[PDB]
C-alpha cells in the first residue's frame, strides 16, 4: 500500500469536489484520475459493507462501480490525516461536456440525442443501485472522446436513494427545481428529471435556461437557439412545475425525440471525428 504505486501527472481539475490529478497505475500502467477531498470539507459520512467511517462520496461510488461505463468507476480509496484519495478510471482522451459546450456551442439534436440518452442510462444505473446523484449538469459529464462514451463524475453531493422526501440539498442552485427553491423539500426522481431537462436544454441551446430563482419558480422557458417541437416539448415535459407532472425515466426514452439514437461509437465516428 501506499502512493508508491502511482506516478502523479498534471493537476486536471479543482473544484467543491476536491483535486484532482492525473495519475499512471505503476502496476500496470492503467490510466487513473486522482482525487483528493479534505475531511473538514466532507459533510456527509456513511460506513461500508463493511462498517469503517468513510465519505458518502465513497460509499455511493462503490455501489455504482461495476460493468457498466456511463460512471466513472472508483478502483481504490486511501485515508490520509486530513483528506481521503481516490482512484478513478480515465478515458483517454476525454473532455467534460461544459467544455464541449464552450469549445463547440448549441448542440445539433441528433449529437444532443445520443449524449442526453447515455446520461440517462447512467442516471438510471445509479438508481438501480440505490444510488441518487443529486448533481446532474454538464460539468459532472465526462466525453471519451474516441469511444462516444458519456461517463458521470463527482458524487460528492449524492446520497442513498428514498422514496421519502429530501429536504437537505448541497448541488448545483440552478439546476434545482422549483419545489426546493419553493419549500426546501423534493423527491429524488422527480428532482433528478428536472436537472435533467435544463442539461437537455444546456445541450441543445449552449446555455441553461434559468440563472435565478424567480425564473426558476416561474419555470417559463423560451428557446433561444431554433429547436425541433419534439425536443421542446420534453424539455418543457422534464421542467413541469408540478413533480407528479414531469416524465418517468421510461416516459423520457420513449418519447419520440428520443428514437433511433446513434450508437456510442457511431456518435464519435460522426461528431467527434473519429
Ligand atoms: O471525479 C472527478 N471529479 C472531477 N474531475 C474529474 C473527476 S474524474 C476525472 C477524470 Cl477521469 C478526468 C478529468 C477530470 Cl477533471 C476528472
Amino acid at each position: 500500500p501506499l502512493e508508491s504505486q502511482y506516478q502523479v501527472g498534471p493537476l486536471l481539475g479543482s473544484g467543491g469536489f476536491g483535486s484532482v490529478y492525473s495519475g499512471i497505475r505503476v502496476s500496470d500502467n492503467l490510466p487513473v484520475a486522482i482525487k483528493h477531498v479534505e475531511k473538514d470539507r466532507i459533510s456527509d459520512w456513511g460506513e461500508l459493507p463493511n462498517g469503517t467511517r468513510v465519505p458518502m462520496e465513497v460509499v455511493l461510488l462503490k455501489k455504482v462501480s461495476s460493468g457498466f461505463s456511463g460512471v466513472i468507476r472508483l478502483l481504490d480509496w486511501f485515508e490520509r490525516p486530513d483528506s481521503f484519495v481516490l482512484i478513478l478510471e480515465r478515458p483517454e482522451p476525454v473532455q467534460d461536456l461544459f467544455d464541449f459546450i464552450t469549445e463547440r456551442g448549441a448542440l445539433q439534436e441528433e449529437l444532443a440525442r445520443s449524449f442526453f440518452w447515455q446520461v440517462l442510462e447512467a442516471v438510471r444505473h445509479c438508481h438501480n443501485c440505490g444510488v441518487l446523484h443529486r448533481d446532474i449538469k454538464d460539468e459532472n459529464i465526462l466525453i471519451d472522446l474516441n469511444r462516444g462514451e458519456l461517463k458521470l463524475i463527482d458524487f460528492g453531493s449524492g446520497a442513498l436513494l428514498k422514496d421519502t422526501v429530501y429536504t437537505d440539498f448541497d448541488g448545483t442552485r440552478v439546476y434545482s427545481p422549483p419545489e426546493w427553491i419553493r419549500y426546501h423539500r423534493y423527491h429524488g426522481r422527480s428532482a433528478a428529471v428536472w436537472s435533467l431537462g435544463i442539461l437537455l436544454y444546456d445541450m441543445v441551446c449552449g446555455d441553461i435556461p434559468f440563472e435565478h430563482d424567480e425564473e426558476i419558480i416561474r419555470g417559463q422557458v423560451f428557446f433561444r437557439q431554433r429547436v425541433s417541437s419534439e425536443c421542446q416539448h420534453l424539455i418543457r415535459w422534464c421542467l413541469a412545475l408540478r413533480p407528479s407532472d414531469r416524465p418517468t425515466f421510461e416516459e423520457i426514452q420513449n418519447h419520440p425525440w428520443m428514437q433511433d439514437v446513434l450508437l456510442p461509437q457511431e456518435t464519435a465516428e460522426i461528431h467527434l471525428h473519429s
